[PDB]
């Protein structure tokens, strides 16, 4: 049925025509890389081009597949990609903060909304779930990955494809999605994007592989083919990669694009000249080529000169084809540029609020402590707070739409999104005053503050100095009943190409902040951030602490939903925060060393430890606090023992023991107490997000069965080998109740 | 002969009890010296009935040979003892930590203080040093890269054939001869975070091409034994790693010797998380790991394991023959008493002879880092602080100015650490007569108590006493202004570097900068001699301070050493092995790494879409191999013998260097080669060749390198050691960032 229409159209092809299949020009507006392609329009009548990205609005992509569908020989219809990364023009939080969700359903349904908006537009294809784990936060990137650990990676990756593609991209409101940055792209040296990745086979399978193999498994159309090297080959000409694991061991049947101008850039990388490296990525197992005219300008004399088989063409030709009848372009070209559809699924109210709610389950409360508000009074926490009298809201990020979406928010009218200052002005117009006072620059230096303000995302930096701005900051301060300092990162200080040495909240915030503490009105901290940053001090002096990543269009509400506790926060940390930068990389699913520091032993000479701070992280995976209290009973195994066909439930008591309505993340985690290789000291295995009312209880069971404790030995076979292993359950992954069984 | 060591072995074997070949296998911990945790007992017993195969942190001849006595006629058939001991930079004479030693780009003064430590050790009694530490780091966190000789491979290897053969010479024949330990096998520079023992993961081919050949160039040089790391690789304990300490060690690198753990590293296989004592204990012997530190792993249960066929006798056999060799081949059964001699140490140890020696090894260990002009007086041109004239008022501040115990620096087990003259006392020493040595002490080390207490730990105190840090602070400006020159001794307490002295921020500590900070605003001019046993990040010593001398730690005479560079008696040669970086959020860095798909090229930072940060440029503060000098070289262009070359052919690379300065001096005249393309990435530049030359003012030497193919060659994608052909860039130069270039073609033919 496909395979004979395939082999039909691809009888008629000349050389060239399946060559162009391979070929992926970039055009439009929107810009995600330095080189830029010419001539679009005669390729396409020379059936030179198999899609285009960057492209925005259904007329104008109508308009593109009307020229290959009527002006080619052969009349092949085109894909359209774009980076739909969190949203198209409804922006949904970072990657990164919805994760903190920990709720498929949500993530899911944020895909969902995506997949609609940009079909509705004409966007057949997106470059989304970015998968990749890192435990480095000096990355940029890890705003658009779901943190740490490859278990919840796995689920998210999941979630995110259903979203996109549905059942099988029959639907006209589900389109292709493109798992990416296949592989290990997150543990560049340093931190520093692009830079050498190096690890084991056993740690690439065990500990970043997971997440990859998971969206290979739910269906996903496409990969994509990552900047990094791996065992001194970059990806994009890595065989073991791109064929042996890809197709040989997990069985994808999709195909494979680059990165920008990945080939092209491994002559830089250093392993020969643009034809050698062309055909040595299809040769891998690359059937796409995104930018770089490599397979384009030297397949032909590649395939003359015996380097690359007719076959390894007609393979990467075929592939590309059947993405095509897939989507259903082969039925209808036309299948998403319906011209009534922007108006009616576009940025609908029903799909802001959706982000809204989204938005406000992703923050992460990280302190709340009790402060002396009124003497004689019980200390009582900062948030939330009913809004009235006059709230101060002051910082670099108070005032700012168009840092509001995050990163990656290529398709989003920026300038549209409300500031903090006008959403909590909507939201409290009767009831209380919004002073607002700028603060502060995003940091001292200037140059630093252009980098970090590219693509429209500009603070409007003047003549003022850090010290009026401080000081116009001091007299709004004292004017008002509560302060909301708003400060952090802004939103393109992460993303591509976005690394930092500095974890810190930037000087001149860091002493606005001081500053503001020492006025001794009361302050919360609503910190926007794209990755973990190193918040020592801020634990100290801050009484609350609202990490509200970037929350994205509808950012602005669903902080004041948080504040003013119409929602009550309940996300949880998928990323360890350091104390310092010196500390990384820091995780949670850390080998045991043979010289563990135990618990409060810190300093210990002839351990494994720091001369100068503790091993711990100053929040730890699974973190986060709620307007109210949980309290766990202690685990209940329903078996002491199980066989290899065996199973068993763990089950803990969770009673909402504090005031308010609220969710927790009951987090399940399994250590492998012996390995014929040491093992983690746990690793998640199970999550359970319940909603309790204050008094009531929940009886939380996780199954756990034989395949779940398997792990890759050294001789990279997955197994699960027979001994004790311990069951914990918490709140996070640090404060745990435990349990053991044995495995015979 | 070997076959009469095959024969008499043979023999000593038939007579021996399973129980008594274990024993063999079993190395107690005793002495005065603490290296560790855990301590032995019962350990007269264990040698009367063969339960211990040596001995190790026992300092001094008389007591060795007690012990000795006990083993040779009290155990039933009398198999004397090895005794051990860390034996790093020195016995008594210390000369500069690795590290430091690592920057006179010497083999042969290396070789003479390894030489000179075997010396002092063998006089009193010690017949087996844990030494030469070869690990690669590019960690500076990590305290023990004060122990190695930096970054770089090729370096590493020369370093530690050096040091093997300073220890061992020809065979380990003569009684002034030790047996060396290579260590620490393997990967051991690479922990997690730079936090000491933490968890190591790499690829094969990095492992191969990036870490593993200083190891191999020591067991090629005949390295007597090899210890075992404490961190895992590939998921296994390296002390359980059959792959590392057989298929690697023995079947590819031919490694004759044996293979000690490191301190409990057997029983901490079980903390791990890889098994019991018993379980690991016999995966340990099975990997081919021959002597047991400390855990009594071994001992207590290898006969168990070999009753229940866990361990074969042959295993067993193979172990204790190894141990019984290297006993042998150190003469000690031709002589138990080779080395108890006790009247060696009276003549042997801390001679004058010795100690000018390290005198003249330290000064040349150290690492001019900048020496910038300064206008002294109105009229006068700028010259530079240093060298200076010792003449008036001398201030020597800071908590590193009068200091005895934390000159020799860490691993200095055996010195009298209380005999090193203070920097103040050999400065007042030298300049008797001639000017007058100020001195306060200035700061604390650091502003945290307990902090110090743990940096200043194995008799390293600096008498932290209750003064407030405005008396402190007040006395020493009180100095500084009546001074003409101030001497800011400041950096690392010697025990801040080491085992498990790993550090997350690497700046001189925050008194020492604020105390440095106010001596600059005196106006006086201030020389920072800086004590440290690792990089720092110095970016804003480097923007404020006129002359920066890195006197890393120089060893018992670094007083003197230090004089004679500050006076130019000595001009300062010293070029680093390791990077320093701007910042700890740039780690790691390193001189040879891979150009990625993105490179930043130079001057272009900052640039969107390249490999890059958004904070700070890519590069160190101080590259590898960069040191000034008291004189300035320049470098003609590079003249190659021939463009195209094959596999059976050789060119020659070669520069005209001149002194263009005022002063004779050493220059380290470095080649690096860039391999530029490859069926894998390639570094964008590897060191593969140096020449350390001395000129006078004015004078010129044509430097030469000897190109081969097999200098091209490194491990492919398949680990096949080979060099393809293609374009290769020839680089000389001052250090690895300052250089001329050449390029020459490779052919198959
Ligand atoms: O450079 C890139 O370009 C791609 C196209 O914009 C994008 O999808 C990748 O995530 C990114 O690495
Ligand atoms: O712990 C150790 O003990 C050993 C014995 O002191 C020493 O040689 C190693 O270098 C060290 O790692
Ligand atoms: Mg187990
Ligand atoms: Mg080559």
């Amino acid at each position: 049925d496909m395979d004979r229409f395939i082999d039909a159209l691809m009888k008629k092809m000349t050389v060239e025509e399946k060559i162009g299949q391979l070929n992926l020009p970039v055009t439009g507006e929107i810009t995600t890389g330095q080189a830029k392609s010419s001539d679009i329009a005669a390729k396409i009548k020379r059936g030179e081009v198999g899609g285009l990205f960057n492209l925005k609005g259904v007329e104008k992509i109508r308009d593109v597949q009307k020229q290959a569908v009527e002006q080619s020989r052969l009349g092949i219809p085109l894909l359209f990609g774009m980076d739909v990364i969190h949203g198209y023009e409804t922006m949904f939080p970072i990657p990164l903060g919805l994760s903190c969700t920990w709720d498929m359903t949500a993530i899911e349904e944020s895909a969902r909304i995506a997949a609609i908006e940009a079909s509705a537009d004409g966007i057949s294809w997106t470059f989304s779930p970015m998968v990749d784990i890192s435990r480095d936060p000096r990355w940029g990137r890890v705003s658009e990955g779901s943190g740490e650990d490859p278990f919840l990676g796995a689920m998210i990756a999941e979630a995110m494809v259903l979203g996109y593609q549905g059942k099988d991209m029959q639907r006209n409101d589900e389109i292709m999605a493109c798992v990416k940055h296949f592989a290990l792209y997150g543990a560049g040296e340093g931190g520093r994007d692009y830079n050498t990745v190096d690890m084991s086979r056993q740690r690439m399978f065990n500990e970043y592989m997971l997440p990859y193999e998971a969206a290979v498994e739910a269906g996903v159309g496409s990969v994509m083919a990552s900047f990094n090297e791996v065992d001194g080959v970059p990806a994009t000409a890595n065989k073991w990669l791109m064929t042996d694991v890809l197709r040989g061991q997990w069985g994808f049947n999709g195909f494979v694009v680059t990165d920008y101008t990945g080939i092209s850039e491994m002559i830089d990388h250093g392993i020969g000249d643009l034809q050698t490296v062309s055909a040595r990525a299809i040769n891998a197992g690359v059937d796409m080529d995104m930018v770089s005219e490599g397979f384009v300008s030297t397949l032909k004399k590649s395939i003359q000169e015996g380097k690359v088989s007719m076959e390894t063409l007609n393979t990467a030709c075929r592939r590309i084809l059947e993405a095509k009848y897939k989507l259903g372009l082969f039925d209808n070209p036309y299948k998403y540029c319906d011209l009534k559809r922007p108006a009616r699924d576009i940025f609908t109210k029903a799909h802001r609020d959706a982000a809204r709610r989204i938005a406000a389950e992703s923050f992460v409360l990280l302190k709340n402590d009790n402060v002396t508000l009124r003497p004689g009074t019980p200390a009582e926490p900062l948030l939330p707070f009913n809004p009235k009298g006059n709230i101060a809201v002051i910082g670099p990020l108070a005032d700012s739409r168009t840092n509001m979406p995050g990163t990656w928010s290529v398709a989003a009218v920026l300038d549209r999104c409300p500031s903090l200052v006008e959403g909590l002005k909507e939201m409290t117009a009767g009831k209380a005053n919004i002073l607002y006072a700028k603060g502060s620059n995003l940091i001292s230096d200037a140059s630093y503050e252009e980098r970090a303000t590219m693509f429209g995302r500009s603070l409007n930096r003047d003549n003022r100095t850090d010290e009026q701005l401080l000081n116009e900051a001091l007299t709004v301060a004292n004017q008002s009943d509560i302060i909301i300092a708003a400060l952090g990162e802004s939103s393109e200080m992460s993303g591509e190409s976005s690394s930092r040495t500095d974890l810190n909240i930037p000087d001149v915030q860091q002493n606005l902040l001081k500053e503001l503490l020492k006025t001794g009105k009361p302050v919360v901290l609503v910190l926007f951030t794209g990755r973990p940053l190193t918040l020592t001090w801020e634990q100290e002096h801050v009484p609350a602490i609202l990490n509200v990543w970037f929350g994205g269009s509808e950012a602005a509400y669903a902080i004041g939903d948080a504040l003013f506790g119409y929602v009550n926060p309940g996300g949880k940390l998928t990323m360890s925060f350091p104390k310092n930068v010196g500390q990384i990389p820091l995780y949670y699913a850390h080998k045991n060393t043979g010289r563990p520091l135990a618990q409060g032993k810190w300093f210990e000479k002839f351990r494994s430890n720091y001369l100068d701070v503790d091993n711990e992280p100053l929040y730890p995976f699974g973190y986060g606090l709620s307007y109210t209290t949980f309290s766990y009973g202690d685990i209940d195994l329903s078996r002491s023992t199980i066989d290899m066909t065996g199973e068993l439930t763990a089950a803990v008591m969770v009673t909402n023991t504090g005031t308010w309505p609220g969710s927790e993340v009951v987090q399940l985690y399994i250590r492998d107490l012996v390995g014929s290789t040491t093992r983690p000291v746990k690793e998640l295995k199970g999550f359970q997000k319940i909603f309790l009312e204050p008094g009531q209880s929940e009886i939380v069971r996780f199954k756990i069965a034989p395949e779940m404790l398997r792990y890759y030995n050294y001789d990279l076979q997955l197994v699960a080998e027979p001994g004790e292993f311990e069951v914990m359950i918490g709140t996070n992954s640090r404060d745990v109740k435990s349990a053991r069984f044995t495995l015979k």
